[PDB]
């Protein structure tokens, strides 16, 4: 196809569940082990062919910790679709995600696609956050939910690859 789309995208999550870490592996499909936090934002860009369309992402890593909580909104702005993140070892970092998920529906644009990754899905024999509790509450949220993992490359892709079939592209 001939069509070309561009979509602004954040990621948004507490500190460690693997913000970066996903962007990477869907943006130069690497992952590292050693990834130091990030500091306010850092931003990168990935294309992917969608059907006929060819789709160009534009997406803001934001750092976690609650320091740069007052810079969210400078990231989430314009965003047509957010990743809020959280770390299914962690049910701390499913309850930051769970506000995370309020001040975009309350503040964000009214029509941004938000997407929920359970990552470090390949740390299973750690989990503290249920597989069906999380999609019931995705589900009663209207929330695109997946498990990922940035380290095995598990549903990362494929995450980025169906907020891109939900954007709008006529
Ligand atoms: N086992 C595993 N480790 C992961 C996964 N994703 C990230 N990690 C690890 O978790 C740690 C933190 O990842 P990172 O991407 O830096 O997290 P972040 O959400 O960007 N942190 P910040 O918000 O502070 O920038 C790193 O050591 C990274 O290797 C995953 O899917 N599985
Ligand atoms: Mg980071």
């Amino acid at each position: 196809g001939n069509k070309i789309c561009q979509f602004k995208l954040v990621l948004l999550g507490e500190s460690k569940v693997g913000k970066s870490s996903l962007v990477l592996r869907f943006v130069k499909g690497q992952f590292h082990e050693f990834q130091e936090s990030t500091i306010g934002a850092a931003f990168l860009t990935q294309t992917v062919c969608l059907d006929d369309t060819t789709v160009k992402f534009e997406i803001w890593d934001t750092a976690g910790q609650e320091r740069y909580h007052s810079l969210a909104p400078m990231y989430y702005r314009g965003a047509q679709a957010a990743i809020v993140v959280y770390d299914i070892t962690n049910e701390e970092s499913f309850a930051r995600a769970k506000n995370w998920v309020k001040e975009l529906q309350r503040q964000a644009s009214p029509n941004i696609v938000i997407a929920l990754s359970g990552n470090k899905a390949d740390l299973a024999n750690k989990r503290a956050v249920d597989f069906q509790e999380a999609q019931s509450y995705a589900d009663d949220n209207s929330l695109l939910f997946m498990e990922t993992s940035a380290k095995t490359s598990m549903n990362v892709n494929e995450i980025f690859m169906a907020i891109a079939k939900k954007l709008p592209k006529n």
